[PDB]
DNA sequence: AGCCCGGGAAATCTCTGCTGCAGAA
DNA sequence: CTTCTGCAGCAGAGATTTCCCGGGCT
């Protein structure tokens, strides 16, 4: 009569995202979707239809008793906890931090100085190194044996008006052991050092959605299920990984941007618009005079400035002869009246066919010129490299990108603007006020100005 | 008709400013003023009036001849003179450093590679001598017979019109002799090392005015008056430099910020004020409580950066207690849509009585936690003390400063133009909706956000 | 055979920290005295027969061992200093990080001894392993000797005084630097010429110690120098056939907070340092900018410590104080073209129990362009808060409180002024607007 | 009757400099003053009407008989002579250093492979050991006897339309010995292995004059003479070192003005070098596996901070799969034992051909992710742009550049001492180690470690 | 006689200015 | 048939490069 309730369960979805919070507290149901106002961990870990014995969430890692499949005995999985107690990382080298943007995870062993024992003597460090060993290895079956590593986070959620410190957790994803090595730590109270494993894992990607449901943490619990039968609801990453090895670790790893990054048809105008011929009638005409473009540029640049709505001066042009990083400048200003902050704007402009696109190290070539409370702006007639945006998100670089639709637009709105002598004599305004005074000045001399 | 032209000359306001546009051209007139649309350099020195031969600014270290008086034999003053090659300075040897607003600047002799010996067989590094031992002088009558330096730099610039290589030249200022040495420069083109004099000047200020008078060259080439009468037109700084030794060099250094200094009176609303008085009850108010003032501050800070119509975000606070670095958190959107940077900004807030000003440690404290294109903002109901402005102006550190009368323009504006009502609404609602920090995260993830 | 197959037959490992019942009295056979470990029988196996080697302040090593290959040298054992006890007050001794692996240890060269540093046979075997260790050969680098070093303890056990003749594993370490002083012995009171020896302490790997079979089996004469090691740790090992080259990475890491506390910072009570802490307290308590310059220079020697090249630029101001008080410059690069590195100090002269807020580090800390670093040094120590926001917020500044201020003033004055304090202080007070410049911190790259 | 002319010597002044060709002759006298248009050098050390014994100099160190003086028994100087006797074809790695822009060099002593005992066992080592023992010294009085230490460097010179190699000698100034370190030596050709020491000195400066005054020379090495009135024409220099003693050390260093930027040539390695060849094999080899020169960079770095005897750390490698923003990373602990801070290195490689220079794009890609504090490292084969270099300058990149000679000095440096003369264990533990060292571990992590 | 971190004009020098021709997408 | 895109020791101001002067001294 229980295989229904088995089947029941085992059909149904339970969907978690990373980063979400779930609820954790001692007894209560498993057959619960919803508890006090949160998603019940233990409902999602065994639901019960299998009547099976939960899976314990407590201080290190937790692992379930061994599930014998039908080819043979599998370790089910590894349930990993990690305690900032009240944001207390990282003030300490013991220092066990997630980082779910890049999806690489430090954690550490739960070895204490009140063991005798050598490091593995404790129930979880010995999973460890059970975990290690299968993570490593010549045969491609042992891989299948390898149990998975869950990661939770205790969080506190200071929510529907009461302030509540533990009894929640958050899932980090699914971790794959990279590295395991014995590293020593320090117990202030008696001031003595003790040995314990450190362990360096890697977060796989989820997919489209971020988040997994897991159908498949009963199947790795399943008695009547092979170790390479479990599989079947594991994410694209995860076997994808099985198949090719660690080599393909870099391109299962859970990536997250802070920011949404656009495919080179979005920035551009549409292919058959005339603003994309336009845009090619600019391409013509500055490609031989590069000087009248950077002036554009910061015609455009000023016009994008003044359309977030906050002040912009544009200073001048750094050269026009003897290349470098920077081709114009300009100046920021961020407040209100009679409360604001000066900015150093370093306008860069470079022209390029639309086929071919900047490579990010012509663009951290004018980040590089960049001091602490400076902006730079690139604006080029073809789109952005996906690397390039990349190290700009990423590594969190102040940029102002100019997109080929952007600038088509700008243009757009200046010519009507300014209609004399048509859409082409602004192009000429752009050649005859080329010169626009010069300056061999540094970039804090704008503050002056 | 000797002092015809000599006397209304004499009494003439020959003030002049740095950073003007001065002309050096030759078969230049000692009597006309201007010369096509910008002061003569001749006429500047002796219009004509004199009848002495026009001071010719050649050969980098010059000088007019030397002048005999009754007794002790002087010269009457040295003309340096420092040109770029072009690309001289920056790209070459010589490169004459220049720094405006700390007075300081580092000049080379005149000893060339292709002059054999030690330094000089030019009339440069001896006239250079001849004046130092007097500038070093501790005896109050070395230092008035000290030769006064005019320095000038040829700058590019004009007004309309084109730009200018030749024939324009820039006043630097006066400047005293800070430090005298030998020095060994080596030529790319010839490979081989030259001896040469360094020496470092200290550049004084005209006051307020900021004015130098070019009478003063009258008196100082004048054979008949000696020492006494001829500081009737120097500088009070050069006067206090003659009566005084080199220990009062730093009191006298010239020291001009880009900005603005805020007064404490200026940085308080007008007394008598209503908003005076409200600033005082949020003093009052505000004295035993942080967190709620951080929040108020979090508020102000928030829409004065949307004043503008500028986009921004609200963030997070950081904690209930323990505090931070910076209390709150914000971002700024540069740009159009899609095309937007995130600018992280980084609040703290102080409460102290509006006769107090703000130390410049905890503001340097606040400037760094900035990272590349980040910006921080200090709020308190008192003033910022003048030391921690010129701090910030002159290393140019990116925060902004809000005192008490911004405050309270701010609070009263916020106040009446979303309530209306008694502040008292606003300040219980504030208590009792926040202060209470529901998100505790890393402030880089507020780009993401 | 039967004993040495027995005592292989047990594995014998010690932790990095243990405490070792040190005596000339009792036997090889026993494994334990007085409630801690037997250093005699954990050097000397009771299953071998060869005679003990004893532990005495300094250098020592047993004599060299014929090997069918070649001769060998048996391993270092090194003692340490009372600290003090009021033995030795020199200012050049033994520093102990086993956090880091890294130890500088000093010589034995005495005013008494007459000829050249080295001379002694201590100090032979001593130069002779620094040659093995810096051979160029896998077979010169497994033939050099190991190092293992000894501390000396205070402590207390079971309710008593503590200890009489008890020592302290320090663990294994590899010869990786050697420089050459000259310093100054006040009771000697020649001044004498002496060796600096820093080394670089070795992992255990998996295990936080290391196994005192490679010892007992490295002595014995049938072994092969090849084949000599077999318990030796994997850092050790991988280091004979790496060389030089892999001493920076092996070097054992210990996790640990880098926060002291105010009474680590300060100097002991009968260290003699604390009350040259208090001299300069009370003498630059007046006077600033001496106090300036002086940091300046004790900077300058700490940076120079590591065999670093620092060169000092000038002094910010004479009046008031600011941002920062000094700037020098450090150099580092193919020497044909050299990359330098500007850094900007500031001083402050307070009680020693006065505590430096981090608001005035901090000021130091936002003139910090891309590529400096900071110095601050004070009299006092620095507070909880400073140290955890400059830990945590990755500041590059070191910090100098009042022992090592007062540590290095020390090494100063005896490596010149020795013998006189006053001279010292005079090459302070004499000279302050001599180094005194007013320019940009960017400027000092010229020089 | 030889009291006239030593009168004659004391009255008119006796001067070297820095830079100037010397004639030495060991079958010259002490009478002629200048052979075949250049000055004596015989004569230039002591003058035939001085009485003084003639002074010998050879390859190596030279020192001449020991003086007493009334005092005490004094060194007067010590004369080293070094000449790489290449021809350009010098294998040895160990071979003396000179950079008299920053005025340090290395020396290395006399010490030989069949030499035996201890070093040193030779003249030279040992009378070093003394120089040194006087040169670290203690008290003044040790100071004002410390010997000086001349260095004389055989040059290529020309002479009317001839120009011979040998029989010329130049005068690279005094100086006094920083450091003294244990070094093994090892011949190229022939496998074996010697110690030896190495020493780091620095030369000091001539104040006034590029040189050294040899009547203060004369009136050392009199043998009747006071304490502190033997040096009156004695640089200043040095006698601010005999006050302050190490003290001055980094004040009184040698700087000799010039542009910073190397052109390819200058970079790269001499034509008759054989480590061009093995340049062109690392291009070749390396030409499809990038990163395995990565770590082959990494541990190439390493060995050149380690080559200063600072603090070092090995690092990671980011990815080894594809491409991507930064190559390698490290640490550097700066300070004492008991204080340091540590700082993070970001090194980028990538392989080219000698003959290609590098973009300043590239490299300013590797600078745009450098923090407060931070530094990177550049280490190619080929040379660098000039564009890039001046780049540097300008905006104060802290970046370490490795290209050419440079980089075939320490790596074969290396090898002769650590693999023993095989580079094919080398690159094939670079192939080898190029997935193993990969962590994906952020660039502060490496404080842990 | 001389020099010198010069300016002036008259000597080349730099690099897009383009028009009608033709011939091609 | 279009309508643009090639051909051409072409035009030509602004910017360099040469060379002639400069002014005021020891």
């Amino acid at each position: 009569i229980a295989w229904a309730a088995s089947a029941e369960v085992a059909n149904k979805p339970r969907l978690v995202f990373v980063g979400d919070e779930l609820r954790y507290a001692q007894g209560a149901n498993q057959r619960d979707v919803e508890l006090d106002g949160f998603v019940n961990y233990h409902w999602l870990t065994s639901p019960g239809g299998l009547g099976l014995p939960k899976v314990m969430l407590e201080a290190g890692i937790n692992a379930p008793a061994e599930v014998v499949g039908p080819d043979r005995s599998r370790r089910a999985l590894i349930a990993i906890r990690s305690s900032p107690w009240k944001a207390g990382h990282e003030t300490n080298p013991w220092h066990d931090e997630f980082d779910l943007d890049h999806g690489h995870v430090r954690y550490f062993g739960d070895h204490k100085p009140s063991t005798v024992g050598l490091p593995g003597e404790t129930k979880g460090n010995r999973l460890l190194l059970e975990a290690a060993r299968l993570h490593a290895g010549t045969t491609r079956e042992e891989r299948l044996l390898a149990p998975p590593l869950f990661l939770f986070r205790a969080v506190t959620v200071h929510r529907a008006g009461r302030a509540v410190v533990k009894g929640h957790v958050e899932f980090c994803g699914a971790a794959i052991i990279e590295r395991l090595e014995h590293v020593v730590q320090r117990d202030p109270e008696t001031g003595r050092s003790f040995p314990n494993l450190s362990l360096d894992l890697a977060v796989v990607s989820g997919g489209e959605i971020d988040g997994v449901d897991f159908r498949w943490i009963d199947d790795r619990r399943n008695a009547a299920l092979a170790a390479g039968e479990t599989l079947r609801h594991a994410p694209e990453s995860w076997i994808r990984w099985v198949r090719q090895g660690r080599l393909a670790i870099p391109g299962i790893r859970r990536r997250v941007l802070a920011s949404a990054v656009q495919s080179s048809k979005e920035q551009q105008p549409a292919s058959g618009s005339a603003e994309a011929a336009t845009l090619q009638t600019l391409y013509k005409f500055y490609d031989g005079r590069k000087h009248a473009f950077e002036l554009l540029a910061s015609r455009v640049a000023a016009e994008v400035f003044r359309e977030s709505g906050a002040r912009y001066k544009e200073g001048w042009l750094s050269r026009s002869s003897g290349d470098g990083g920077v081709d114009f400048i300009g100046r920021i200003d961020m407040g209100s009246l009679k409360a604001s902050t000066p900015v150093v704007v370093l306008g860069q402009a470079k022209c390029i066919q639309p086929t071919s696109s900047v490579s990010p190290e012509q663009v951290a070539r004018v980040v590089a010129r960049l001091r602490r409370g400076w902006i730079g702006v690139y604006v080029t007639t073809g789109s952005f490299s996906r690397q390039a945006q990349v190290e700009i998100i990423d590594d969190q670089y102040p940029v102002v990108l100019i997109a080929g639709g952007t600038l088509a637009a700008t243009v757009r709105r200046m010519v009507q603007a300014n209609y004399g002598g048509d859409l082409d004599a602004l192009l000429a305004s752009t050649v005859d006020e080329y010169g626009a005074a010069v300056t061999h000045r540094r970039p804090e001399e704008v503050i002056s100005l």
